[PDB]
């Protein structure tokens, strides 16, 4: 043959989620602050279940999404959400698992906070679920997107 081991399995979730889409300013994060924020720019981050029950948030360039987003955030690694404020008034950093950090940022608190609160969820539940995963295997899932073209 080649390779696999009997397909997969453990794949599937239940009950609903959560979620959150919204224009944020993404940033570069470094030492100094020039650098830290190096132009912050803005994108449309959307928030996306993953097909298993984890949580990515994938941003692209505009509001019309269902394309190749710019990047997906393994909130599945995503450590927590601080809170910078010396950059912007309203801007959090997510302290990431794989070395690195998002500089995070709205345009009022509330979609500062809400943010803060969406993450923080998938991050805190993200815990939760990985000790709920573990004890649970029954589970349905289904993703097919792009198969190959030219």
């Amino acid at each position: 043959g080649s390779s696999g081991s009997s397909g997969a399995a453990s794949l599937g979730s239940q009950k609903g989620g959560i979620t959150k889409h919204g224009w944020l300013y993404k940033g570069n994060m470094n030492s100094a602050i020039s650098v830290t924020m190096r132009s912050f720019k803005r994108r449309f981050f959307h928030l996306i279940q993953l097909g298993d029950g984890s949580y990515n948030l994938n941003f692209y360039k505009d509001e019309k999404i269902s394309k190749e987003p710019k990047g997906s955030i393994f909130l599945d690694s995503c450590m927590g959400v601080v809170q910078n404020n010396k950059v912007r008034r309203f801007a959090f950093e997510l302290k990431m698992q794989d070395k690195s950090s998002y500089l995070l940022a709205a345009d009022s608190e509330v979609e500062m906070e809400e943010w803060i609160t969406i993450l923080n969820k998938i991050l805190q539940l993200n815990f939760e679920a990985a000790m709920q995963e573990k004890r649970n295997g029954d589970s349905h899932e289904d993703d097919e997107s792009g198969p190959s073209s030219g």
